[PDB]
C-alpha cells in the first residue's frame, strides 16, 4: 500500500505512451509523480479513458494529452472553423458529430457528486460532461452518453479492472481517499 508501490503499479499497468504524457502534464503543472503517486495514477487512468473515448471518420479530437499551448491551439482552431464558443476552461475532447466540447471525469466517489463538482467548476452549459466511476456507473449532461452501449461498457470494464488490480496490491483504499481533501 505504499508510495513506491503505487508508482511501480502505474508504470506496470499503463502503456508507456500514457505514462509519459501523464508525467509531462504533471511536470507542466508543477507536481512530482514520484511524490503525488495517487495523482499520477489518476492522470494515467483519465488519459486512457480519453483515448478510449476517442476511438469509439475521426469523430473526436483529443485535447487532453497535449501541452497547454498546443491544447489551446487546437481548441482555437476548432472554434475558428465551427463558430463554437471558445470555452473558458480546457476541455478533454471535441465531438465533430455533435459539434461540442466534452469534459471527461473519472471518480472514485459517487458519480452524481463528482458530476455536480464538474458542472459547478465550469458553469458553461455548453461543454458536455461525461463522468465514469470505477463501479460501472455513469452520468452525462442531459443523460446523453454520446457513445454506444458497447463503447461505454469497455471503458467501464477497463476502469473496474484498474480498481481490482489496485485492490489486489492494497492500493485501492489509498487511491480512493486521496481524490477529495480533508
Ligand atoms: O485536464 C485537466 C483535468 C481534467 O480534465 C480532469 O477531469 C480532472 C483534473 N484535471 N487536472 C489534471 C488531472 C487530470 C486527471 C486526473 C487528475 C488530475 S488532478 C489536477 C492535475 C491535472 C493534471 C496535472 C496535474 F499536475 C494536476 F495536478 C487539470 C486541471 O487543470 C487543467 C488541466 N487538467
Ligand atoms: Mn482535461
Ligand atoms: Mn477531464
Amino acid at each position: 500500500g505504499s508510495g513506491m508501490a503505487m508508482e511501480d503499479f502505474v508504470r506496470q499497468c499503463f502503456n508507456p505512451m500514457i505514462v509519459e504524457l501523464a508525467e509531462k502534464a504533471m511536470k507542466e503543472y508543477g507536481e512530482d509523480p514520484k511524490i503525488e503517486t495517487n495523482k499520477f495514477a489518476a492522470t494515467c487512468t483519465h488519459l486512457e479513458v480519453c483515448f478510449m473515448y476517442s476511438d469509439f471518420k475521426h469523430r473526436f479530437e483529443i485535447i487532453e494529452g497535449r501541452d497547454r499551448i498546443m491544447a489551446w491551439t487546437v481548441v482555437n482552431s476548432i472554434c475558428n472553423t465551427t463558430g463554437v464558443e471558445k470555452p473558458k476552461f480546457l476541455p478533454d475532447l471535441y465531438d465533430y458529430k455533435e459539434n461540442r466540447f466534452i469534459e471527461i471525469g473519472v471518480t472514485r466517489r459517487e458519480v452524481h457528486i463528482y458530476y455536480l463538482e464538474k458542472a459547478n467548476k465550469i458553469k458553461s452549459e455548453k461543454t458536455h460532461i461525461h463522468i465514469f466511476s470505477f463501479t460501472g456507473e455513469e452520468m452525462a449532461t442531459k443523460a446523453d452518453y454520446t457513445l454506444d452501449e458497447e463503447s461505454r461498457a469497455r471503458i467501464k470494464t477497463r476502469l473496474f479492472t484498474i480498481r481490482q488490480e489496485m485492490a489486489s496490491r492494497s492500493l485501492w483504499d489509498s487511491f480512493r481517499q486521496s481524490e477529495r481533501g480533508e
